[PDB]
Parts: C-alpha cells; sequence; structure tokens
C-alpha cells in the first residue's frame, strides 16, 4: 500500500498547474507550478487581521498545515519542513526530518506552542514553535495529523486494525495519551472523482479540534464524526453530527444533486464552516468561493416522510423537536465536560451553556405535548423525567393539566417533589 | 460480503412460505407469504401468562426480536421499526429510520426500556421503550445485537480482522463501554443447509445474556460458548460450556445421528433451553416441538 | 500464520551445519548437528567468571536462554524443557511442558530466580529456579520472551490486533501487570520477489517477526531490536498513559558514518543487550546478516537520536577536510540535548521507584544532568549568536540547575541582550516563588 501526503482540506492538481495545499477557518493555502518550481499563496478570510503574501517554493512542498499564528510546509520525499510566523517579527526557520528508505513524512501540524511531524513508518517527531525538538516517538504508521495548544488528534493505519486514532497531550511535563490507537469508525471510500481518491486514499477530506477542543473527523462520505467523552476512556463515543449530504437535499427542496457539495473547514460550536463546492469535481477551485456555513443536524431525518409533510424543504414541528432536542442533548452533554474540566477559551461557553440547556427543554416540551395531545399519558411521563429545568417540570404540569391528565399531572409533581427532596440532602 | 438481516434464532423461508423471525425462552414468532402480504403470529411457551396474537404485515418485516415486555419489529430495507408491547395497556409506536443509499438495518434489539437498531454501515440508533432517541452513535458495521435490561451486546464485522464483539450499558448516566470491539472467538461456517448460510452468513445461530447477565453465543460449531468475568477486562474468557455435538451423541447411546440438531432458545443458569430438531433441515419447522433443557 | 520457535539474538543454520541458539552480554550458545545428535557449546565473555563447556544433545534443542547463573534449554516440538546452572550448588532439572494438537513452544526465558515458558496458544507458564511451578496462564499467542530479576517483557501476535507486547511482574503468589498487551510499534520485515534467491532469505523464514533480539536495558527498561535495525526502549513503563516506544538507535546510519559517509552491503548489526547508553553487540562482517564461527569479539555502539540528515552530515564534511564522517557542534548539540534529555528522564523515573542497583546511579543520573545543561547551554549560545531571543528563552526554560540560568545570563551579557537577561533572571525567581509554594 502507498502511503499519499495529507493536509486538511488539500485539493489535487487534476488537469491543472494549482492545487490548495490546506485550508481551514484561517484562510487557504495554494500552489501553482511554475515552470521548475512552484508559487506558494497564504490567503487569509478576516483580511484586517493578516496580510496576504506570497513565495517561491524551489522545494515542491505537497504538505501544509495553517494556524492562527504562522504556516507549516512539507516535502514529503525530502523531509524538509518550513514554519513561516504570519507576524515579521518572529523568524522562519527550516528543519530535515531524517527519512530511511521508502519512508515519507504523511502528514504536518502546528498550533503556536508545537509542531508535529508523523511518518509512513509511524515516526512521530515534534518540536516547539521555534524548532527545538522535544522527543523522537515510534508509533503506528500516520496518516492524518491536527492539533490544537498542546493536544494532538493523530490517525493511523495499517493492514491489521485498518484505521485507528490516538489522542495525545504534548505538555510542558510529558506526553499523556487519552486514547491510544482505539477504533475509528470512519467510512472509508468505496470514476470522475478517481483523481481525489487516489490523491488521498483514505477520503479524509478534513479532520480537526472544534472550537471547543473536541475532535472530528470528515471522511469520503461527507458525514461529520464528533468524539465524545474522549476524557472518560469507557464512555467515548464517535457521534455522526451532521449529514452534509441529507442538508444538501433540504436546501435543493428535496431534489438529489450531483454538482453541489461540502468541503470541510472547521467546527464551531453548532455550525460547520465550508466551502459549498458547486460542479462536477467534489473539490473547491479557483479562484476559492467565499466560506459558508451549514448548522449541524442529528441525522434522524427521513426523505420520505420529508416529502409526505411538504405535500426549501418545510419541516414538521413534532419532528423538528425532536432533532432540535437530541441536537441539544449532545451540545449540552459536550459543553459542561469541557467546562467541567477545561474551563473556558472564548468567554462565551456559559452563557451558551445556559441557552443550550433553555432550547433543549423547550424542545422536550414540544414533544411532551405532542404526547400530550395524543393521549400517551406513559410517553408523556418519559419525556417528563429527561427535562432539566423545574420550571419545565411545572411548564409539564400546566401542560398537562390543560390535556385533562390528572393522572399524568400527580406523577409528574412526584418527580418535583423527589427533586425537591435530593435539595434537603 | 453480504449483510443479511439478522434475528436470535431465526430461520430461512428455503422451498416454503413461511419462516421464524425470532425464538427465545420466551415464545417463537412466525411469518407467512399471503398473497401480497404477510401475517405474523407471536406465540408463547407460557400460554397462561401471556396472550398469543397475530396481524396482517403490510410492509414485510424480516427483523424481530422477543422480550418479557413486548416485541420488536423491523423492516431491513425501508428502515422501518415497530414496537408491540404484550399487554393492551400500552400502545404501539412506529417509527422509521434513516438509511443512506445501501443501508440496511442488520439487527434489532429491545429490553423493557430500551430499544436498539444496528446498520450495515455502523449506526447504533437507540431509544426508550416509546420510541424516544437517546443516542445516534457510529461505529463498525454491526451484525447482531443482543440486550437485558440496560446492557447491550452488539457484534460487529471489519474487513481486515473480521468478527468483533462490544459490551456496554445504556444507563441513564452515560453509554459506557466494558468490552470494545474485541475479538470473537466464534468459528466461522465451513448442500441441503445451504439456504440457511445464504440466510446467515455469519452462521451465528442465536445470541442472548444468561439469566446470570453473561454474553452468550451459539456458533455454526454447535457450541455454547460464555463470556465470563467480563467485568474484569484482564480476567475476561470464552468458555466453551457446552458441546450439543457431544451430548446428543451421548443420548443417542454412542451412535452418530444425521437428524438431530440442538436449536438454542437462551440460558438459564444451569440449563440450556432449545428445540431438538429432528429433520435433514438444521432448522426448525413447523409445527415447533416442545422446549427441550440440556443440563450444562 | 506458522510461529517458529525464537531466542534472543538466535541464528539459523541456513546452509552449514552450525548456529547459535541464543545470545547476549553474558555470552553465546551454539549448536552443531553430530549426525543423528547435536553438539552444544555454552561459552562466555568473562573468560574469568564462567568456565566453557559443552554437551551432547539427544533431545534437538532449538530453544535457549541465557543469564548469569545457568542456562535454559526447550524443544519446540516435544516441550521438553531443560534448566542448566552454571554453578554446581544446584542441580540441573528437566521438565516436559504439556502441548496440545499442533502447540508448539515459542519462546523461553530465564532469570536467577524465574523460568518461564510460552507456546503458540498462548500458554504463559512459569516457575523458580527449582522448578517450583507458579499459576498456568491463558494470554495471546507468545512469540517472543525475555526477563530480568521478577519482571518479564512478552510479545504477542495474532490475527487480530497483530503484534502486542506484555510488561508483568512474577511476584512471590501471583503475576501482575504492568502494561497487558498494548500496541507494539515494531516494524515488520518487508520481503520482496527477488528476496527469494536472496542470500538472508533464511533468516526470515527463521524468524518471520524479524525480531533480532530484545531485552531489558542494565537498568531494566524493555528494549527490542527489529528488523529495522532499530533499538526500540519503552519509555515511561510504570505510566500507563505516559508509555512511549523511543527511537534511540539508528544502527545503519552509525554504520554508515562509521564508513565515512559511504553506503556498505556487508556490515551489520547483531544485537546483545543495552548498557546505560551504550548497545553492546557483534559487528557482522559478511554477505548474512547474522554471525557466524568463529564469533568475533564484542563491540560496542553508543546510542544516538535520530535527528541526523545525510545530505546535510556529507555537506559539513566538505567544509571542514577543506580547512569516519565529522559532525559539526551546533547539529551535534541538539542530538547531544535530545539525548541526555531522554537518558535523564528514564534514570530518574529508576531511582524515583526502583532505586539503585548498581550503587552509582545517583552519580550516573549527576553527570547526566550536567551533560543536559551543557549541551543545552551551546544550543542557547547559537540562539543567541542569530539575535534570536525567542528561541534562546525557550531554550533557556529547559535548563535543570540555577548555576546554568547564571550560565545562560552571562552568556547573554556577552552577546549584549540585555532585555533577555532579565527574562532569564525572571525564571529564577520564578523557581524561586514555587519551592516555597
Amino acid at each position: 500500500f502507498r502511503y499519499m501526503p495529507f493536509s486538511p482540506a488539500g485539493t489535487p492538481f487534476g488537469f491543472t498547474d494549482r492545487r490548495y495545499l490546506t485550508m481551514n477557518e484561517v484562510g487557504y493555502v495554494s500552489t501553482v507550478k511554475n515552470s521548475e518550481q512552484y508559487s506558494i499563496t497564504v490567503s487569509f478570510f478576516d483580511v484586517g487581521r493578516f496580510r496576504e503574501y506570497h513565495f517561491e517554493d524551489l522545494f515542491g512542498y505537497d504538505l501544509c498545515f495553517l494556524n492562527e499564528k504562522g504556516t507549516l510546509f512539507g516535502q514529503s520525499k525530502t523531509g524538509q519542513i518550513q514554519y513561516r510566523p504570519h507576524d515579521s517579527i518572529h523568524s522562519n526557520w527550516t528543519k530535515i526530518i531524517p527519512l530511511q528508505a521508502g519512508e515519507r513524512i504523511t502528514s504536518v501540524a502546528a498550533t503556536p506552542v508545537r509542531v508535529i511531524v508523523g511518518t509512513s513508518l509511524g515516526y512521530f517527531r515534534s518540536f516547539n514553535q521555534f524548532g527545538v525538538p522535544f522527543a523522537v516517538e515510534k508509533t503506528s504508521p500516520i496518516v492524518a495529523l491536527t492539533a490544537q495548544n498542546y493536544r494532538v488528534f493523530s490517525v493511523h493505519y495499517s493492514q491489521f486494525h485498518g484505521l485507528s486514532y490516538s489522542l495525545s497531550e504534548l505538555g510542558t511535563s510529558s506526553k499523556r495519551y487519552y486514547k491510544r490507537e482505539c477504533p475509528l469508525p470512519m467510512s472509508l471510500p468505496n470514476d470522475a472523482n478517481l483523481d481525489y481518491y487516489n490523491f488521498n486514499p483514505m477520503g479524509i477530506k478534513s479532520l480537526f479540534f472544534s472550537s471547543y477542543g473536541d475532535p472530528c473527523i470528515f471522511g469520503s462520505d461527507n458525514t461529520l464524526l464528533l468524539l465524545s467523552k474522549w476524557r472518560s476512556p469507557e464512555e467515548s463515543k464517535w457521534l455522526p453530527i451532521l449529514d452534509s449530504n441529507m442538508e444538501i437535499w433540504k436546501m435543493s427542496g428535496g431534489k438529489e444533486t450531483t454538482d453541489i457539495h461540502v468541503w470541510p473547514l472547521a467546527l464551531a460550536y453548532d455550525t460547520l464552516n465550508c466551502i459549498l463546492v458547486k460542479g462536477k469535481h467534489i473539490w473547491p477551485e479557483f479562484p476559492l468561493p467565499l466560506p459558508s456555513e451549514m448548522e449541524i443536524r442529528m441525522p434522524v431525518f427521513v426523505k420520505s416522510k420529508l416529502l409526505e409533510e411538504n405535500k426549501e424543504i418545510q419541516i414538521p414541528v413534532s419532528m423538528a423537536a425532536e432533532e432540535e432536542y437530541l441536537r441539544s442533548k449532545v451540545l449540552s452533554e459536550l459543553l459542561t465536560d469541557t467546562l467541567e474540566n477545561d474551563g473556558e477559551m472564548y468567554g462565551n461557553e456559559n452563557e451558551v451553556l445556559a441557552a443550550l440547556n433553555g432550547a433543549y427543554d423547550k424542545a422536550l416540551l414540544r414533544l411532551f405535548a405532542s404526547a400530550c395531545s395524543d393521549q400517551n399519558v406513559e410517553k408523556a411521563l418519559s419525556l417528563a423525567h429527561e427535562l432539566k429545568q423545574d420550571r419545565a417540570l411545572t411548564a409539564a404540569v400546566k401542560i398537562s393539566e390543560r390535556a385533562e391528565l390528572p393522572s399524568l399531572v400527580k406523577k409528574i409533581n412526584n418527580i418535583r417533589e423527589a427533586r425537591y427532596e435530593q435539595q434537603l440532602k
């Protein structure tokens, strides 16, 4: 098997002399064939903050990673890397990674404090932002890397386990693993897009930490996978939180298309920053369009049932409340775990979590109302248990009263009394 | 490889127009092909306890799971499911599962508090006993599911290392994994019973928890495998606590019979509840003989 | 897959009638085909301590392990093992290991206090020095075993997990695990179609996994040496979540440097042991990659962090010989920094948990930390030379001794970087503040 140089949201040349090296929420990096050399261009979306620049590549960089403080470049064959800080205050630096026979650099990543290099033999070389080496580690062959601050999300491949992932932190003291080569349930690729899968065998369109620090991956099945409870090894689950193919279908008014595609950039709380690609090819082109936003949706929608109700896609309030309930539940659980362990990063997480818990109960109360409407006392009671706020429990009682369900009211009041008794302890 | 819809102790149609959807210590569920539709029958072994019933299946369910409180039905292609409580006091509910192109429901399971659906793409959708969704999880492709109270025992298939199993609790706190895609020591299948191995490629005749909460599996090699000490990841062993081929041979005085086969229902502490099949086929037909027991 | 009888640094017969059963820092065990029987010879490197002897093998032992107090022999097929103490105090003893249909003994190991037998079905049978059996354990199929005192490093293989390793201690009552079947990131052999006529094909038929040897270091750290000829050491094995496999020696690279930057095809390394910072080995000269008869005198190869690049090495040598491969002091300082950092981290964990064993480790660690700061100060100087105040400060933070911080300040003063000096002095103050809290 042949390992290929990976970079987040990178595109292949195809029939052109240009492609994108890497791409995320910060900006995009492209490279153009200049006779015998290359012309690399580093661009940004926040034009105010950073200044777009370009330089001549005499090495043929095929690996790249972009963050808010700098850009990392890599040559998969010669093993030469270069880190270029965005500001001119900090100097560029260059190293050459030792490569054995047939060994290739497969993926690189960088944070403001760390520089990461992974190879096909499983060499994990790490540095600080200045190029000072920390320790050389031997792991499974690495196929994709991403990082955030001091933490690293790595994807490995072999002939045995197939695809696996590791989650680690490169602290000031030592390297610690949260997860070590656990199964990665991302669907592998199974033609006009053949150029892409020769360029990207795994079909990993991109991978990244969320804005709140949760590992995410976006495969050829165009489904965003988020890792839940990664801090508790026995509770770790991969969650499909967005079927982009479905959203496009819904945006297209229930029509099947073959010319609209999603290119993942990042995940900010509940929104997928991306590029909407219009054309036959699934990867973005020149010039790069303006980034779009796609709110995440739990894969609980059925096309047939959606079509029936329309007779952009309109969603029935009952069905939408169920998805909103699940979505809120997941996001709430995740954000709480974040605050319970790592604290705040942006300054609005507490406010977000509060509104998130609010949306949870509101959507849950809608389902509760429908259950009362259908005289389903049992299902309604189960929904009431899942309520968070005591004010929502109160609201549930009043809804039950309007529905004239006295048997339900007493049992919900039993819940309230029980929680009030826990308050006494 | 072909992902065929699985259910515990389920039998194929064959040349007949009827089969068993699923079958355990509680009862047996049949389906009969009519002019255009199907007729599903839910029968029990303790007639004094549950009321047998039947209905017209307009959807063509090929997935079923049975417990002491209700029956779960599933359609592998349209992704439709239906849960029917045994008691009339509780209402039936129907729900459709999202399915991508070529994605099929491969196995369903239910307890008095949980409803489980697994697909060939590794989607793990869980609900309570009323249909309220709890979480959608992405795992390895699921081929077989079974559950008991809050615990779940799933069998998965990898292109690379074949069959694996997971064990987890879907408690009110969070899904906790005891075992995550560890090796499944079960022996794959090596004819008259060729219809069966097309119906079930993985040869897993049935699977269930014991009365004391241990995952059991019954393979094509007809050996009841028991997972002991799964709470202790270091000491976990699979134990062949019953070779049914030996026990039949001993019942026959010491002669090799080719017209007797064991069909697993459950494991109740000390005995294996089963169905002794008399015929050329390894799977029971109509009528269903009285349940037997095999001392461990 | 077919499991083959493994022994540390064992060689195959190949196209000869003799080979080595096992090989380490203590000595070597060879066997010669004697018509219908075999002639086993046990030799030592410290000729003063032990006396070389030999005996006739009517069983056909293909498994062996050597320690300082005795030698263990094993027959992979019959399951017969024999432990022969070097000294006459304790008698030799023999047992027969129960083997099911097709079950083979795959690896044996022995310390002065423990004897271990591993099978192809994953049976882990252990005994004391007198042959008193412990509890029998069922694990993954074992491919390689090594042990030291009461601790065992075992390598397992399956079709599922692939290659894994376990780290354990054989207490007085029962077996306790430090690590249980975690991933073993050793590169497997890559065999072509031209290799079917290669002279070294016989080795990979004899040793499919390509494990040339495995052992605990002199300080008790697990090491393995695969077909990629790279020494892997397991760091932080006491802390499961911090466990790392570290490549600390590319022997192919060292030979290249020893050959003055010339590519060779006739020099190979055969691993014996790891002593602190030095790899004890046999330098094999010839077409085959394994040693033959007569055996050369053992060589020493100091470990080097794989951070050197051939192209950059050649370039610097042209400017040196214009004025064996010569290494530029700036480039050499980085490797020495990394190497010292690793060795220091390891030895510290060793002393903090197991204490001393030889009696001079604290002196060793002390000099080691000294070498650490000294090499680190060279990088700091170069950083100051390039006016790179940021890079210098990052380097300054990694300094250990406060006296080294002082050294950094004086270097900064000589470089006329007053802003750096103040910031380095802030470190001294900060460390003073953390010590009081």
